[PDB]
């Protein structure tokens, strides 16, 4: 359908297992009134590669920003040459909850993390399963780090 944000981010992919190591993935991210989608990005040709993935925006409960990384590596840090570090630098965080947990995205701008909340709070304004409560910190080696608790879906430890 219509798109109303395409842009690059930094992505950490769902685990095999809860106690496996974290793997970051650069992907394009596609928002429409019906889908969050995610593929792999065609640099050279200058398009969207592949589609690995969706989100269907019905699915998804809260959408807001996540606590940093207390000490990230390069690539999610905070820058610089603006064209560069815009496809480069991703250290802005936020969640998109849903069915199966929280997905992780990292923007390379504050601006663009904004816009990206913005647009996918007035696309899930409809929804049913709509939560009040959310993990302000990321689910991170079995458990939440803000409130302890061992549950992909347990209920957010802080109002929103
Ligand atoms: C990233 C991943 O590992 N699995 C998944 C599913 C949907 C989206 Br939009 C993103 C990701
Ligand atoms: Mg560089
Ligand atoms: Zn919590």
């Amino acid at each position: 359908a219509a798109v109303i944000l395409e842009s690059i981010f930094l992505k950490r992919s769902q685990q095999k297992k809860k106690t496996s190591p974290l793997n970051f993935k650069k992907r394009l991210f596609l928002l429409t009134v019906h889908k969050l989608s995610y593929y792999e990005y065609d640099f050279e040709r200058g398009r969207r590669g592949s589609k690995k993935g969706s989100i269907d925006v019905e699915k998804i409960t809260c959408v807001e920003t996540v606590v940093p990384e207390k000490n990230p590596p390069p690539e999610r840090q905070i820058p610089e040459m603006e064209q560069i570090s815009i496809i480069e630098r991703f250290p802005y965080p936020f969640q998109v909850v849903y069915d199966e947990g929280p997905l992780y995205v990292f923007s390379p701008t504050e601006e663009l993390r904004k816009r990206w909340i913005h647009q996918l709070k007035n696309v899930i304004r409809y929804n049913s399963d709509l939560v009040q409560k959310y993990h302000p910190a990321f689910w991170i080696d079995g458990q939440y780090l803000c409130c302890s608790q061992t549950a992909k879906n347990a209920m957010g430890c802080q109002i929103l």
